[PDB]
């Protein structure tokens, strides 16, 4: 079997992408943030504290004839930006773009952090990292991808994120019309539970390519590109008037500037991020200072190839017994 679903930016800056997901019988459609950096499927629900819900669509297990309380199971998660949520666990039927999994753990949020509350467009997260990171206790639960793996034609899913435009998540097949050239595959380490790989180097604009190993994770759930301080300094040095701001918390640049492209290496191949992808607009309404899409990972402890990088490519998440990551130009 296969599945295919359209993913849509939640705002004009591509801060995140939402994908419709059908949960329960009869179907309750929620717009979830597909996150290859986490491994929990959690949703706003009828159990969420009422003051913590502001316009989200909620999952109501009592209206689903296939929902089953997973007795005694709880979950609690904290993301790298300080966000947090927790609750109990149901099992139910979950369908993504025609692909159906029965008995999927659906984690019902009783408490959500303020970050999720003030984002009315995101009804929950669908984790697509490895199941070792799932937070359900005492019995760890499998991700949607892991549960679907057996019935998929191929144990892969692909991310084709658009720049200020809709994109596609495909499950079980590789759309050979969605990219140009060849797909370059590279090895994945699962030791930390992430889609972790090693980039072979970088270049700024039309400058020389610097061969150097950059270990990082492919994370559709992170907006920006977080790279070591040496790389990020070399990039912003080429932008007149750019500077690292302590009050803003990162590199800003004059909105009048034009940004150079950024190239990262995948084996012997190169993926070019257009300079326009790195512009995240004024730091405040009316400001002439703009926020940069490439920031330092020094405060995070891990390099993150977020949406800024992934939307420049067609990305294959190959969940075979030896997992690999595929990158192609598009
Ligand atoms: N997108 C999920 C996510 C968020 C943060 C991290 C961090 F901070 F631990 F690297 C990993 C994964």
């Amino acid at each position: 079997s296969t599945g295919s679903a359209t993913t849509t930016p939640i705002d004009s800056l591509d801060d995140a992408y939402i994908t419709p997901v059908q949960i329960g019988t009869p179907a309750q459609t929620l717009n979830l943030d597909f996150d290859t950096g986490s491994s929990d499927l959690w949703v706003f629900s009828s159990e969420t504290t009422a003051s913590e819900v502001d316009g989200q669509t909620i999952y109501t297990p009592s209206k689903s004839t296939t929902a089953k309380l997973l007795s005694g199971a709880t979950w609690s998660i904290s993301y790298g930006d300080g966000s947090s949520s927790s609750g109990d666990v149901y099992t139910d039927t979950v369908s993504v773009g025609g692909l159906t999994v029965t008995g999927q753990a659906v984690e019902s949020a009783k408490k959500v952090s303020s970050s999720f509350t003030e984002d009315s467009t995101i009804d929950g997260l669908l984790g697509l990292a490895f199941s070792t990171l799932n937070t359900v206790s005492p019995t760890q639960q499998k991700t949607f991808f892991d549960n679907a793996k057996a019935s998929l034609d191929s144990p892969v899913f692909t991310a084709d994120l658009g720049y200020h435009a809709p994109g596609t998540y495909n499950f079980g097949f590789i759309d050979t019309t969605a990219y140009t050239g060849s797909i370059t595959y590279t090895a994945v380490s699962t030791k930390q539970g992430f889609w972790e790989w090693t980039s072979t180097g970088y270049a700024v604009g039309s400058g020389t390519f610097k061969s150097t190993s950059i270990d990082g994770i492919a994370d559709t759930g992170t907006t920006l590109l977080y790279l070591p301080a040496t790389v990020v300094s070399a990039y912003w040095a080429q932008v007149s008037g750019a500077k690292s701001s302590s009050s803003v918390g990162g590199y800003v640049f004059p909105c009048s500037a034009t940004l150079p492209s950024f190239t990262f290496g995948v084996g012997s191949a190169r993926i070019v991020i257009p300079g326009d992808y790195i512009d995240f607009g004024p730091i405040s309404t009316g400001s002439s200072s703009c926020f940069g899409g490439i920031q330092s990972s020094a405060g995070i402890g891990i390099n993150i190839f977020g949406d800024v990088a992934l939307k420049a490519a067609f990305v294959v998440f190959n969940g075979a017994t030896t997992p690999t990551l595929g990158f192609a130009s598009k």
